[PDB]
């Protein structure tokens, strides 16, 4: 209840709207969710049952029959745009989606979802999220207050004061969803409760150029995850913040399919807007001349190329650094632009790719200072260091494009987070950093119909993420089914993880499939079809439907079955990296002479083995702290009042781990419920013939209850403090009480 305090009269929702909206007539017993196949889940009103098919009538007319395994049970109207998603008893997948598109009708931004805090983005000006509401939920709890993350992250700022513990924030959403409005939202929060903002929102707009690419679905596509500290100090007082942002893909840098794009640095450059990087970088004006962007798409709509560089050379102007790197990145990205256009054309009777067309390579060797015949003759010939002595190999056409495609993604990645800790440079103040609160951003788990290995890179993270949900879930589920007395759910993910992470699969099948002399992607699932069809129960051959164009093989992860596209995977997993070219890298008078300066995997180190090691170092980071989710939806393709359109709901649902979140919960009990809360509303159910009055204690007032609910004892736990039901039993704690108020 969000009055007392000035705040919005819909965050309240109590005495106008709360109070007649449980009692409004919706028979449950007459009126189901019927699937439609538009919007895929609508309440409907049903004439008569006749068994298996239903006569089921919707809100927007139809009069057709239905299967009963199609349509679902309907909750409640008392129930109805609930508040929190853990505590409703009928908790199917149309349970958030019409909860949310009506609670959207009042505009209720916020939303408890057990540990989600579900946050659907409509257009407005917002009194709440402001200073006297600050004060409406300073040291306000989850229970008592309405939803905020100013709430949790005054949760998270309790426990930071209380448990001392480094307390997290993971946001997942993707831009276009107001993601810059919900990470200013969060750090906008730390500074009030103190007694850098305009760095960060000085700092976010050539990070969206350097590392926030084009899917399908968005137009500015996050690839890496960001992760902003907010340092305190001792006894809470805002220190500082740094940056550290994981998982930059390389492959996004080299192989870019035709309906997504590069990172935007290069189509800046590609843009007149400045002409002296065009006259400094020697490049074309053209993007379809170059090979890296002739992949991929030029451009799309909702986009422009002059802004994306009028966004750069403004955090670019003025920032910490000094003037003379603004040129030094430029020259980086166009010296990553004149590698791919060398021919490396093999010699007669032999195998050493030469490079007889050598004027591209020697624009380079210009961009970037190192030489030109050195260069040529460092891709062409790799020599490396065998007991004292050095030896050179030859290669061939492909090694040697593998080798300037590997050294072009690793001098970016490494460019960029370079230019992470420049700007963390910045962004460091001297006050005493202890005990972050930190706050992460990282990319959807995306399902397209083109899902490869990209898509694998985004795929697997965010499933370790939910895999990190599952277990600190049930750590803390655990917590308070202990206190009351009363398999893991991670083991629930584990299997699919176990697909994936383990050796013998499938991103090892990916890594070591390269290793062979002649092993093409038809080899790799040929081998793949050869130890997990039928082997484990997650991998199973896909299924086609409604013409994607092809697809080979399928994982039933936590949003169903995704398919996958293996054509292409063989060579954009490929890191080699080119030793002496590195060295050569050292010796050029540039930055990438500090930016470059048992073993493993000199020759053959793979996308797929640095996401590894970055999503452990990501995890060992993130399991040494303590989580506090966000989650962030848009509401469709317009930035819009109420026209949302529920497949897009729908499928962020799935693709969030909101439903998954959603279902895990239910195994357990998530009807929580006080004995006296049970008392005054449900004693009404089968009372005694005396009303409740407070003459006997709510726990032998509740076993009176039971005692003659005629519920057998499989069906409810017993505790202390509360008692607890299955999903499914406050909707029977009135289908009877709606017999005693007929």
């Amino acid at each position: 209840m969000a009055a007392f305090g000035e705040a919005a009269p819909y965050l309240r929702k109590s005495e106008k709207e709360r109070l007649e909206a449980q009692t409004r007539p919706f028979d449950l017993k007459k009126d189901v969710y019927v699937p439609d196949d538009k919007e895929e889940f609508v309440k409907a009103k049903i004439l008569s049952r006749e068994g298996g098919k239903v006569t089921a009538e919707t809100e927007h007319g139809k009069t057709v029959t239905v299967k009963e395994d199609q349509v679902l049970q309907q909750n409640p109207p008392k129930f109805d745009k609930i508040e929190d998603m853990a505590m409703l008893t009928f908790l199917h997948e149309p349970a958030v989606l019409y909860n949310l598109k009506e609670r959207y009708a009042s505009w209720m931004i916020y939303t408890y979802s057990g540990l989600f805090c579900v946050t659907i983005n409509p257009y407005k000006w917002l009194p709440v999220y402001n200073a006297e509401v600050v004060a409406a939920y300073r040291g306000k709890k989850r229970s008592e207050a309405p939803p905020h993350i100013f709430s949790i992250s005054d949760n998270a700022y309790q426990y930071m004061l209380t448990d001392r513990e480094n307390q997290s924030i993971l946001i997942t959403g993707e831009s276009g969803a107001g993601k810059t409005v919900n990470t200013k939202r969060v750090i906008q929060y730390f500074a009030v409760i103190a007694a850098l903002e305009d760095q960060i929102i000085q700092a976010n707009p050539a990070l969206e150029a350097f590392g926030n690419a084009k899917t399908v679905r968005n137009d500015n596509s996050s690839r890496f995850g960001k992760f902003i500290r907010i340092h305190f100090g001792a006894t809470g007082k805002l220190a500082s913040a740094d940056i550290e942002t994981y998982l930059l893909e390389k492959s996004r840098v080299i192989f870019q399919l035709k309906a997504e794009r590069d990172y935007h640095i290069f189509y800046q450059i590609l843009s007149n807007k400045k002409p002296e990087l065009l006259d400094m970088l020697l490049i074309t004006n053209n993007p379809y001349d170059y090979a890296f962007i002739s992949q991929g798409e030029t451009t799309v709509a909702s986009i422009d190329d002059a802004e994306e560089l009028m966004a750069t050379d403004n955090a670019f102007d003025v920032l910490g650094f000094t003037s003379e790197e603004k040129n030094s990145m430029y020259k980086l990205t166009g010296a990553i632009m004149h590698f791919g256009n060398m021919k490396f054309k093999l010699k007669q009777r032999e195998e050493q790719a030469e490079p007889d067309g050598t004027e591209e390579a020697d624009k380079s060797a210009y961009l970037m200072g190192l030489n030109s015949a050195d260069l040529l003759k460092g891709l062409c010939h790799p020599r490396v260091k065998v007991g004292n002595e050095y030896v050179t190999k030859g290669q061939n056409v492909q090694q040697v494009m593998y080798a300037t495609g590997a050294l072009a993604k690793a001098v970016y990645e490494k460019m960029f987070n370079w230019m992470v800790t420049r700007i963390n440079t910045t962004l460091e103040t001297k006050q005493p950093r202890q005990y972050f609160i930190g706050v992460l951003d990282i990319a959807g788990f995306e399902i397209f119909d083109f899902n490869s290995f990209e898509q694998l890179c985004i795929n697997f993270t965010n499933e370790k993420l939910q895999q990190f949900f599952n277990h600190h879930m049930f750590v803390l589920e655990q917590e308070e089914y202990k206190k009351e007395g009363i398999i893991d759910f991670g083991m629930d993910l584990q299997a699919c993880i176990d697909l994936i992470e383990k050796p013998m699969g499938i991103m090892s099948i990916l890594e070591e499939e390269c290793m062979f002399p002649k092993a093409t992607d038809m080899t790799f699932k040929a081998k793949l079809y050869d130890n997990h069809l039928g082997k484990s129960n997650n991998f199973q051959k896909p299924r086609n439907i409604k013409g994607r164009p092809e697809a080979h093989f399928a994982l039933i992860h936590y949003a169903g079955t995704v398919d996958y596209n293996i054509i292409g995977w063989l060579q954009k997993n490929k890191d080699p990296l080119n030793e002496t070219v590195v060295d050569l890298y050292k010796k050029s008078s540039l930055k990438l002479l500090s930016n470059l300066f048992a073993k493993k995997g000199s020759s053959f180190q793979t996308v797929s083995a640095l996401h590894r090691e970055n999503l452990n170092k990501l995890m060992t980071n993130l399991r040494s702290t303590h989580p506090h989710f966000v989650r962030c939806i848009i509401p469709n393709e317009t930035k819009s009042p109420g026209v949302i359109d529920n497949p897009l709901v729908m499928h962020q649902l799935r693709c969030n781990g909101v439903l998954e979140g959603i279902r895990i919960c239910r195994k357990g009990f998530p009807n929580r419920i006080l004995y006296g809360d049970f008392r005054q509303r449900y004693r009404i159910l089968n009372p005694a013939a005396i009303p409740e009055g407070q003459f006997i204690d709510s726990r032998k007032g509740a076993e009176k209850l039971l005692g003659s609910l005629d519920i057998d004892h499989n069906q409810y736990k017993f505790g202390h403090t509360k008692v607890f039901f299955k999903a499914g039993l406050l909707g029977l704690l009135e289908e009877m009480r709606d017999e005693r108020l007929s």
